[PDB]
């Protein structure tokens, strides 16, 4: 490569880096939080259908 | 309605059927007969006046 052509990539990858990056981050509080109600939405629906199953 | 008050319903119309009823029955022949009964002991004193009223 020339020197102008590794000149020129200094100066772009210096500029290519310094975006900004999103974080990961530990979202499986949240997403529990509402696996847990959908499954006691479930529990409930499944205990009212039984309900009619057991006629009491 | 919820299913809950509908699985509700469902045991208690189960359970105010299957009680007893009474059957209809035609009695008419016993109130018939009361009826002949009390008619006749009716002509009986209606012919005792008679004779006092034509006397013979």
């Amino acid at each position: 490569f020339t020197l102008i052509e590794l000149a020129i990539v200094i100066v772009i990858i210096g500029i290519l880096v310094a975006i900004a990056v999103p974080r990961f981050v530990d979202l499986t509080d949240q997403a529990n939080q509402a696996n847990v109600d959908a499954t006691a939405a479930a529990v409930r629906s499944a205990y009212a259908i039984a309900t009619v199953q057991a006629k009491g």
